[PDB]
């Protein structure tokens, strides 16, 4: 869930998953329309055509489990979903990281509404 997944954002980029992570750019937050802004907002364009791609999942709602192993994320075995869901999360947390240069203050709470476009998984 947003609980765990909260936890890998933390984990990783050394920030709180909200508010830098809630509302930015695009795709960062309850929404999904539009261009993504830069790579960080890609990095949640991404992830939502990964939680889309689980059909018979709640991303969202699902709890799961995973570990440290050399520092790395490591997702545990418990159900498929379970396993789906955080392997989407742990591709989407360490892409917040691989990108944090390009990270911008000015793209935090964007107006939804300037979000135009479209774009394919």
């Amino acid at each position: 869930s947003l609980l765990e997944f909260g936890k890998m954002i933390l984990e990783e980029t050394g920030k709180l998953a909200i508010p830098s992570y809630s509302s930015y750019g695009c795709y960062c937050g309850w929404g999904g329309k539009g261009t993504p802004k830069d790579a960080t907002d890609r990095c949640c364009f991404v992830h939502d055509c990964c939680y889309g791609n689980l059909p018979d999942c709640n991303p969202k709602s699902d709890r799961y489990k995973y570990k440290r192993v050399n520092g790395a994320i490591v997702c545990e075995k418990g159900t498929s979903c379970e396993n789906r869901i955080c392997e989407c999360d742990k591709a989407a947390a360490i892409c917040f990281r691989q990108n944090l240069n390009t990270y911008s203050k000015k793209y935090m709470l964007y107006p939804d509404f300037l979000c135009k476009g479209e774009l394919k998984c």
